[PDB]
């Protein structure tokens, strides 16, 4: 946190979903130049980390209390989240959405997806579920859902192989599809010149990701 | 937590590394007669939220705090850590032990394994690292040990399969090898019939796990 530092520490809190799929391409892209500590936070948790130091940079999603000076921010990508189950042994999905109270696999409440979610639920009353399972995990939710257990609203980006091999089906893409960005955070205040640069080079690597 | 409450939802909190392992396991082995409420922990929250009722189970390690009564326990497994690392295109490890300040991907000091592994280094002289990567996750220590940042301490059933297909190498099998043990842990007093009936079944399918 605020006494921890070496010349070469990059701190960073990420919201739990992203941690995965964004920490490995970002140390693989980054010139060879830092150390990371790495802890998942739930998103509420980002305005005091980083107005009180504990962290350098925030990875999260679009966060209002965060999209304003003095804060700065870089979209780093934006994907989609889809509706998606277990499939039934011959490519057909396992569960409906029109199933009355069908095993809903959710974020918790603290959770930014978990919030969109249940928006979007609530608009479409069409829908009635019951809340099987709930996790902050992405790769345990992710799991549940691949083990049949119910129907889980999952980023593109971690079902992309599990949707072309057919281990998940998505139930939905046109009005249930949840559009997700994420962004990385900072402060307005000038940091150190390590940590200025690796703002500067994540800028550049933003195309690749 | 506490003003939380359905007929059927078994709250239980987890510590990171056996959270994604453990987890759809049970799921996938239980009676289909519970709804779940996970959330991840440090080891250091567990005792505070058994007492205070906010978890019915911790899924944790070998705790002092917690084997001692008021609480109670069943062993789950136990496991071994491995230092692991990428191959180097011939079947052989990138990376060796002896090397001065090789690099090193490792839990958080607040992580149970985190603990384990530094003293384990401690004890072994003739091993000098310089800390590259800090995580609590134990799949993001994976991925970036798999994409040849540096070595990681493991657990066997993390790495079985990139272990089997040489994506990632053991790098020593003796004195460097960490034992760990997976426990549940509730309160001694009496629960609620439905926990009750989790905490049985828990105990049969053990041995499955």
């Amino acid at each position: 946190g605020a006494m921890d530092y070496t010349l070469r520490k990059i701190k960073i809190a990420a919201a739990h979903s992203l941690s995965l799929g964004l920490l490995p391409t970002i140390v693989k892209q980054m010139p060879t130049q830092f150390t990371y500590a790495v802890e998942a936070i739930d998103v509420d948790q980002a305005v005091d980390m980083l107005r009180e130091g504990q962290s350098d940079f925030i990875f999260s999603y679009h966060d209002e209390n965060l999209q304003q000076a003095p804060f700065d921010n870089i979209r780093l990508f934006e994907s989609r989240l889809f509706p998606v189950c277990a499939n039934n042994g011959r490519g057909e999905p396992r569960y409906t959405l029109e199933q009355p109270h069908f095993p809903l696999l959710n974020y918790s409440q603290n959770s930014y997806m978990g919030r969109l979610i249940n928006r979007t639920l609530t608009r479409h009353a069409e829908l009635s579920f019951s809340t099987f399972f709930v996790s902050s995990m992405s790769e345990l939710l992710k799991q549940v859902a691949m083990d049949g257990c119910g129907i889980a609203w999952l980023p593109e980006y971690a079902i992309r192989q599990e949707i072309t091999d057919g281990r998940l089906i998505v139930l939905d893409a046109d009005e249930l599809v949840i559009p997700i960005q994420a962004y990385a955070y900072r402060m307005n205040t000038r940091m150190s010149q390590v940590a200025e640069t690796f703002w500067r080079d994540l800028r550049g690597l933003q195309a690749a990701l």
